[PDB]
């Protein structure tokens, strides 16, 4: 048992919910949040930008110390960092951008990270500005990951057409 509340059930191990994911993250403290990030790990917009202005700028801060180090992530990969204010961790992963031309075939590759941790809060990969289309995200989501996935959809339009859409 859990602490996330009024989350549909999709299968046996994923749950969805209308929701912003950075107000899930103050208010359950879980131990993973996904970050929908890119290689560089510059939080500008989306996820990223929002769960960074949510930890006042430490997840930047923390993430280019973290790129000096050891260079951009892969289209596709992921790295562990810290949770912050939000999370005990977050899980900083890289779905493909549509808008800049990535591989859509790497989504897969990229849920495949969650298979990592046994329970986490996440947002749908590669949706929002990345330009992919959320319900083949879902899909592959449902298909790839099999620990626990709590999903929170912040357009309550998407979410209504994910949920009335999902088979
Ligand atoms: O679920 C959705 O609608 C799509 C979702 N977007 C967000 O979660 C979101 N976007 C902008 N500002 C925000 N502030 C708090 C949350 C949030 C998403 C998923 C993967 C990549 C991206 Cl880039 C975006």
């Amino acid at each position: 048992v859990n602490s996330f509340s009024g989350y549909l059930k999709l299968t046996d191990n994923v749950y969805i919910k209308n929701a912003d994911i950075v107000e899930e993250a103050k208010k359950v403290k879980p131990t993973v949040v996904v970050n929908a990030a890119n290689v560089y790990l510059k939080h500008g917009g989306g996820v990223a930008g929002a769960l960074n202005k949510a930890t006042n700028n430490a997840m930047q801060v923390e993430s280019d110390d973290y790129i000096a180090t050891n260079g951009p992530l892969k289209v596709g990969g992921s790295c562990v960092l810290s949770g912050h204010n939000l999370a005990k961790h977050c899980l900083h992963v890289v779905g493909p951008n549509v808008n800049k031309g990535e591989d859509i075939q790497l989504l897969k590759s990229a849920y495949e990270n969650f298979n990592q941790h046994e329970v986490l809060l996440a947002p749908l990969l590669s949706a929002g500005i990345f330009g992919a289309d959320p319900i083949h995200s879902l899909r592959v989501c449902v298909d790839t990951v099999r620990t626990n996935v709590y999903l929170a959809v912040f357009d309550k339009n998407l979410y209504d057409k994910l949920v009335s859409s999902f088979l």
